């Protein structure tokens, strides 16, 4: 038996709350911030043309073997074009309940599904177009191509919904790194079909995302807040500890189906919505959320970064450290860069970017102290920006480095973390040499760059 969650908020804004995807997100962000996730329905005008191939479109899916509690890799069969993948789901679905595929009803593939991935005697088997990345099979969304685009594609072309600007805009904090960061940056595309599923996952770094369901069936969500996120880790820890082993990588992290019953009676909160074609879900930083498809659709995706966000990002890469977790980028790397482009940067976005410098500068500051105590006598500045992240990751944490390291000659090419300094070698700490990006006499003055900016 299922009994579901309750509703997640839907919020219907007016054209002028619209107009702005960040200051709308700032608005409804105490009361989505509750439940995790939330739907956006756009103005009824508000009708973005489609702009991938049927039959020029390919892409090899993921196999999913629908098991409750079964690990499976976060991202890792035959090949199929966004056509042949439509007439296999439709035919999987139709022959699945012996039904036209528009007559299931929600609640009946909802409860099917969760049957289905707690029975061991069942051993059904899906296909997910998941992770196509949009730099190689195009958004679908209306993007500037040296094509020719209708005045109704050249509407939607800078829209702050088109998930292609949404990234690319001053209230994001993504927008500034330089660095190579892509699964963060640019859209991803999932084509699904019936039962094809996304297991229990929070963003990397905590941030947001931003899901459009283009066409097709609903896409069906359950998601828990970011307060409840370590009580979930807790209940998931009990119930299934085999995916909960430290990961000698990013690629290799483990996630798996369950239900939310088993959640709720566990006293994690949990919301649902099923979200339709033509509208939206935004997941919050920290936020749990997994789903499933009602049939064949198509949505795309983006992860995003406001100034909210910012000191959750640095408790992300702090939680990371605990946990020896892979850092997708440097926290501090991007407050420098947006620091060294103060001049042009939003006023609020200045003002905020300032107060996590003000955390960094005095935590780099003890931490200086420490390893100083500890004898670590000589120094080096270092441009550690220029490193490849596997040159710059600490032995121990696995964290990358920015601000400072330390190095051994005893060990060359060697570097750990200022938390790590009795990790790197064997020798003595007369031996091992401070590796900075910055004194502290340079900081001081990225922050007063950044008070003149956002007091302007
Ligand atoms: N490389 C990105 C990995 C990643 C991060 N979130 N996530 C998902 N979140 C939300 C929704 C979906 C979905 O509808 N289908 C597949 N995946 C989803 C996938
Ligand atoms: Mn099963
Ligand atoms: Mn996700
Ligand atoms: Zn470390």
């Amino acid at each position: 038996m299922f009994l579901p969650p309750p509703e997640c908020p839907v919020f219907e804004p007016s054209w002028e709350e619209f107009a702005d995807p960040f200051a709308f997100i700032h608005k409804i962000r105490p009361i989505a911030e509750q439940t995790g996730i939330c739907k956006v329905r756009p103005p009824p005008d508000w009708q973005p043309p489609f702009a991938c191939d049927v039959d020029k479109l390919h892409f090899t899916p993921r196999i999913q073997r629908l098991n409750e509690l079964e690990a499976q890799t976060r991202v890792k069969a035959r090949d199929y074009t966004l056509r042949t993948f439509g007439e296999m789901a439709d035919a999987f679905k139709s022959d699945y309940f012996n039904m036209p595929v528009h007559m299931v009803p929600t609640e009946l593939v909802e409860k099917e599904f969760w049957r289905l991935v707690s029975t061991i005697e069942e051993d059904v088997t899906v296909e997910y177009g998941a992770d196509i990345a949009s730099k190689e099979f195009g958004s679908g969304f209306p993007v500037r191509d040296g094509i020719k685009l209708s005045p109704e594609e050249e509407e939607y072309l800078d829209s702050g919904w088109n998930l292609n600007n949404m990234p690319v805009m001053e209230q994001s904090v993504l927008a500034h790194i330089t660095a190579d960061i892509c699964g963060m940056k640019l859209p991803w595309l999932y084509v699904g079909m019936c039962f094809s599923s996304f297991c229990w996952h929070i963003e990397d770094h905590w941030s947001y995302s931003i899901n459009y369901l283009h066409w097709g069936e609903p896409k069906t969500w359950y998601g828990v807040p970011g307060y409840a996120a370590e009580q979930l880790e807790n209940v998931m820890k009990k119930l299934a500890p085999k995916l909960f082993v430290s990961q000698p990588d990013l690629l290799h992290q483990l996630v798996t189906i369950m239900n939310p019953n088993t959640l709720m009676t566990h006293e994690v909160p949990v919301y649902r919505t099923n979200q339709c074609a033509g509208e939206f879900v935004i997941t919050f930083p920290r936020a749990y959320h997994s789903g499933f498809n009602q049939g064949f659709n198509f949505a795309e995706a983006v992860n995003f970064c406001t100034v909210d966000w910012l000191p959750l990002g640095r408790q992300c890469v702090e939680h990371y450290r605990l946990l020896h977790r892979y850092c997708v980028f440097s926290h501090d790397e991007m407050i420098c860069k947006m620091a060294s482009k103060a001049d042009v940067l939003d006023v609020v976005v200045a003002s905020t970017v300032q107060k996590d410098m003000a955390i960094m500068i005095e935590d780099e500051k003890a931490l200086r102290e420490t390893v100083r105590k500890l004898g670590v006598i000589d120094s080096e500045r270092m441009d550690f920006e220029l490193l490849p992240d596997d040159e710059r990751q600490c032995v121990k944490c696995k964290t990358t480095c920015f601000m400072s390291a330390i190095s051994c000659s005893c060990k060359p090419g060697l570097l750990v973390c200022l938390h790590h300094v009795k990790e790197l070698c064997s020798c003595p700490p007369y031996k091992y040499k401070l590796r900075y990006r910055y004194t502290l006499d340079d900081l001081y003055p990225m922050m007063n760059a950044l008070k003149l900016r956002a007091e302007s």
